[PDB]
């Protein structure tokens, strides 16, 4: 396995549809160690099941919207592990109210404001509180992003501004962290109803896809075989974003 | 002019050395009439007189950190005007020490709310609250960004995620009101020296550094930016919506120069 | 009008329903004083016939596969013009048969090669051919691209090559030319028969474009007021390419 | 590994400094089983040397300028394969005075025409001749460009014409093919040292630029691309297609570094 010695710390693992489960299970076959956020304590016992499952017992609470939970989890972290070789971002939030019909009906400044605290400003902020952890390791931050970032997609709305939050704050972090050995990529995921007829219809590979493929291109970017890149966003839809008029 | 009688809000003219001031008085040269906002009080006199001498007299107090006082100026500018056929925000704000050194150590999530908030939720909540006077008009916003949003950069930090979010706002805010003709569009801009700007550690070594490096060899003017709003702003444009514009000197396209 | 002084030289022009003729238009009524090109002697009476109508008698064939018409465009027309202000390539062509069905099946060298070199190579071969009698007036260039470039699209297939080759050719001409006071820019243009209806229902505009916007957004890149944007490629297709998902 | 047993034909592999080399052994170590093509008779004995070394003795002429070559290696590779999983596309030229000074002075029809040809076209038709040997398999083409394709950067001239018509090429080719199970990705690597490299004029200092300029502060290697070819060629990546990855350390990125 190309992760072998890898010690990878995955966000946003609620149940085994999760994006971030298969990125964990994904890295745990390539023969990383996993440890696991959970956001609030409701989830604990049935993240810390995956996580065994998964041949991990290392699982810490954190809501991204604390900086004290947030540097707690390193702290934490930091008893059981020297260093910390991989950070993965699988975490996004707004309120559901926002994320349907007219983008402009839909919106407000606190739907807003919490939209991009809890799913941009929660990459720059783990990756302050990782770097003395990360830090001279040649490890690697990989976070989850949507074509939203880019286009203007339906019922997005709000989130598609904090996707382009989060995507230059990929490239600002990789700028920042390069020189002291952490680089720091993202992934652009394929939806994962009648959404996923419209981009399986149309995508060059006619089909949607997986958490698995997700996962294996989360492990690669986690992994040194993708050293030589950083501050990237790479597409894991089937080629859809780059397909028109189909 | 191609904007002969069209009604034009313009904020965040604050100086003749503002991006709006630029746009404001290419506006006016192709025969628009104008309205303008100001932040606060103290910069009252400062932009009536401006405005006066752009030939207009409708200026409203609005800090787009209050959407009472967002929603104010389109009822107070609707005493006046029966409809509105432009928009132009020209508003950005982040506390100094973010804009400055290592990018996560400037950093916090105080300076990030801010930047976003000020920068990239006032384009939607402008939009939002000018929606029902340009409804139907065939009516134009015009935002300006900057290289941030697309480029890591030294210094200017948690502002290039505010200005990723505000080209996404634009895209957004196009989508959803091409349908009753109203178009969104922004304006990347080249550095220029303006109050703002130099709220950006080492600004000058980036305004240096763009006219040795970009395609025309000099940095562009607000007059520039000015001109290609105005085009932007007027039926001539009717065509175009969501596009983020580049008035840098071909700057982005260019490298290892 | 704001291109009142400015002498432009437009390719491309064969109807009233060309692209070209929705530029020649639209910088006439902006006060442009224009010439035109032909590629081919059949075609002559038409286009002086279109150009009489627009206040013009300065007419000249030009088959961009030729260097040497290339070059006596500009020999003939310095001898009524001091200088020129603009330039506009409006020009592509491809084999019929490589744009239709399967993009291997229908590709060839041949058409490979008679795509790139008249839809590609005519814009670096025009700008150099005029650069005597545009540099130092700051004057402008102005190109057809289409979003062939940047996306796979059915049936445009080996043309998407070439108009990416051309938008390439756009940022380094104006690379090359920026200091002497000439600006090289690109439009996009949205399609002008069920792709239109697809456009039409899926841009932000709900419509498609008119060689009337095409023509007005060429008039202002031709003139001063973009006298700060070079090496651009700008989208008039209603907002077509930042939708997805629509 | 993850490419055991994938039966990959790699182009482009004329000496351990070259990008295909960095492919080939990449791929090696994951357990793929290889063969090479080269373009004149008088590398022969060096590319079959170094395909012995990584295993193989499947290598053919092709020189890209040639139908009948490009077509002849899968009718001779198929006597040996009965299918093709992977296709690394690691060739490109221009005449060196196109490479060299202003764009213009140093653009010709002839040199445009060799460039496109040999660098561009070459991508479809090796894809189009390999795809009765690749269809239905899961495949994967890979092929080489470099940010010329995205920006003006001086002296690579014509090439940057080139490269972007080969990516707009690989999109192509990737919506052609991901019914039939064939994906196709593009790899942008920053500078590296090569033959072909030193073709282009002041080659050195762009090498020096982006090492000072780069979020790595260095340049990659041969490894660094052979690792994502690697993993582009392999079933890891089966949701990817029609993407180009930037291995350049984070160079296109940066801007005002
Ligand atoms: N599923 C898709 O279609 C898709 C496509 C592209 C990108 N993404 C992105 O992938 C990521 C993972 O989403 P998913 O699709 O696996 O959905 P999911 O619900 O499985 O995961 C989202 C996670 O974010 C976490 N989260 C929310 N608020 C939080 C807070 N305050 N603190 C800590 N954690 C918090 C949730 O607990 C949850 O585990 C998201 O960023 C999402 O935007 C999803
Ligand atoms: N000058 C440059 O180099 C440059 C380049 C590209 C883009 N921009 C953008 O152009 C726009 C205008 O900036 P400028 O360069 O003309 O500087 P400026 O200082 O002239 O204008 C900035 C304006 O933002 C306003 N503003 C700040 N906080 C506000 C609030 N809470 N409510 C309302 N208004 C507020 C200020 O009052 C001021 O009028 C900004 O979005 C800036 O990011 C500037
Ligand atoms: N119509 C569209 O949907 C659309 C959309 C985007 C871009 N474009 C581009 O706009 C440009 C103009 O095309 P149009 O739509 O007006 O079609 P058109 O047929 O009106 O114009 C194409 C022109 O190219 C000229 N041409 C072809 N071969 C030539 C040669 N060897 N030498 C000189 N001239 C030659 C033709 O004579 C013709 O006048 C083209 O580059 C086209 O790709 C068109
Ligand atoms: N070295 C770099 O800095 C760099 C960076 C990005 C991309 N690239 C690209 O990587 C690819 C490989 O180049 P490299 O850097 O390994 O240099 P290289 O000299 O090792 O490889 C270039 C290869 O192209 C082959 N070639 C040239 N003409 C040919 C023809 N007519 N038929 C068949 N093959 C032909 C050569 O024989 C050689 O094997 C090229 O596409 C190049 O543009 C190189």
């Amino acid at each position: 396995g190309f992760l072998q010695g890898k010690k990878i710390l995955i966000t946003g693992m609620i149940s085994e549809r999760s994006i971030a489960y298969g990125i964990a299970k994904a890295c745990r076959e390539q023969g990383a160690e996993l440890a696991f956020t959970y956001v609030v304590d409701k989830l604990e016992e049935r993240v810390r099941k995956m996580a065994a499952e998964l041949d991990s017992e290392l699982v810490f609470r954190c809501d991204v919207a604390s900086d004290d939970e947030i540097n707690q989890v390193f702290a934490d972290l930091g008893k059981h592990w020297d260093g910390l070789d991989g950070l993965v971002h699988s975490i996004g939030f707004a309120p559901k109210e926002a994320l349907s019909g007219d983008f402009l009906d839909s919106i407000s400044r606190e739907a807003f404001n919490t939209a991009h605290e809890i799913s941009a400003y929660s990459l720059p902020a783990l990756a302050k509180a990782a770097r003395p952890m990360m830090r001279g390791r040649n490890s690697a931050i990989v976070a989850l992003s949507y074509l939203g970032a880019v286009r203007a997609i339906p019922n997005y709305n709000v989130m598609g501004m904090a996707k382009a939050s989060l995507e230059a704050g990929i490239r600002f972090t990789a700028a920042c962290l390069g020189k002291e050995g952490i680089r720091c990529n993202g992934i652009s995921a394929g939806p994962i109803g009648k959404l996923l007829g419209h981009v399986a219809a149309h995508n060059p590979l006619r089909r949607n896809v997986t958490i698995e493929e997700v996962g294996n291109t989360a492990a690669f970017l986690l992994s040194d075989l993708s050293s030589g890149i950083t501050g990237e966003i790479t597409y894991v839809d089937g080629g859809y974003s780059i397909n028109a008029l189909s």
